[PDB]
């Protein structure tokens, strides 16, 4: 089939929902465009460089709240941008593995440039903005790689002792599994970011 | 050399450190224990079953505040307990992604039902303390995974703001930053009650 960059992303994307991250192999993917693996090597070099273009496409295809939208609020932008990054992540299997294994390219660093300057307009010190932007990132993808690798295991793990539970754990653990998360997602997103709220409100005074 | 559970985590911990997750595996471990493949499947299944042990053993070895103290607050019981687990997942290589998508184990289940008693005897209903315990915990993965890593924000080519930020400044700050704005959110939707906030 076509080998240009777009399709062979498009039929790595289609692998990666198959394998997931572990078993995606460059053979495989050679064998799914019907290809010999040296004629893929011409194209993509290993692994490594397949994930890196992987994890570049699928923000650039699907994570599109990557910058404020005219007079919006640092609020309401941290939160916009937390969910569209959330979605990006979950819409392939470890995708959020995906993501983590790459070092931020030059346009990452424009867009976290473009957020800081946002950020800084609205009254954040660097530092302080800086942090609220890496927090909002950390919570975010420590929220889907918590979710996405509970999947990746069920494959090898059962479900575990039930008739131990003491009483606040087993009700707690139902809830969370009512939704695979995103209502505690979104509650923690609010707290964050209402937590930056009150720190920026303060300006110099102890808070 | 001996196979008791304790020597079995002791050498794959050692493995953990050498190879990262990526590289452990049953076969290195055999290996490592000076055993036949065969032999160390006797005593562990596969790596599933290998990292969900590490991932307990590693905060029974490392967490060293998994409980609050008598009279502590909540909130100096969230920044402890955070701390402590930042230290212990930092303690070996590829921690982070160890402990990723494991549940508490029946090991764990005193412990994890004492941190929901105590936040709901502060005041949290069992769905807002469960909140703030699963935010703290995922806040501490997400932080450490990007230190582990080297995934977030070639010095000439840095744009100006972002460069200057870090020059002004290994994790910990941006982590203790983010821990203090959770803690002071949640305080604030604790207090809120039935209040439009
Ligand atoms: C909130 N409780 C009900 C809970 C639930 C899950 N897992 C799930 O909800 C699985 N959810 C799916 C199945 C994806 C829908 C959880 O996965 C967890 C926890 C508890 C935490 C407690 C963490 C705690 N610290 C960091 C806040 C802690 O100190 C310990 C400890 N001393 O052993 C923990 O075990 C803790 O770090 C931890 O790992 C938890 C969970 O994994
Ligand atoms: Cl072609
Ligand atoms: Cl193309
Ligand atoms: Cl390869
Ligand atoms: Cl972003
Ligand atoms: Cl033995
Ligand atoms: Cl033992
Ligand atoms: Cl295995
Ligand atoms: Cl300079
Ligand atoms: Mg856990």
């Amino acid at each position: 089939s076509r080998l240009n960059r777009e399709s062979v992303i498009d039929a790595a994307l289609e692998l990666l929902n198959e394998t997931g991250i572990d078993g995606l192999t460059t053979r495989k993917l050679a064998q799914k465009l019907g290809i010999e693996q040296p004629t893929l090597y011409w194209h993509v070099k290993n692994k490594r460089a397949l994930l890196d273009a992987l994890a570049v496409e699928i923000l650039a295809r699907h994570h599109d709240y990557s910058l404020p939208a005219a007079g919006e609020s640092w609020q309401s932008f941290l939160r916009n941008n937390a969910m569209s990054f959330r979605r990006a992540l979950l819409r392939y299997r470890d995708g959020a593995k995906v993501h983590l294994g790459t070092r931020p390219d030059e346009k990452q660093y424009d867009t976290v440039e473009t957020q800081l300057r946002f950020m800084t307009e609205n009254g954040f010190s660097l530092r302080d903005g800086l942090y609220a932007i890496s927090a909002v990132s950390h919570f975010t993808l420590g929220a889907v790689l918590e979710q996405q690798e509970h999947t990746a295991a069920l494959t090898d793990r059962p479900a575990a002792p039930d008739e131990n539970l003491p009483p606040l754990l087993r009700e707690a653990l139902q809830i969370m599994d009512s939704d695979d998360g995103e209502q505690a997602f979104l509650h923690g997103l609010e707290s964050l970011i209402r937590g930056f709220e009150v720190q920026l409100t303060a300006l110099l005074q102890i808070v």
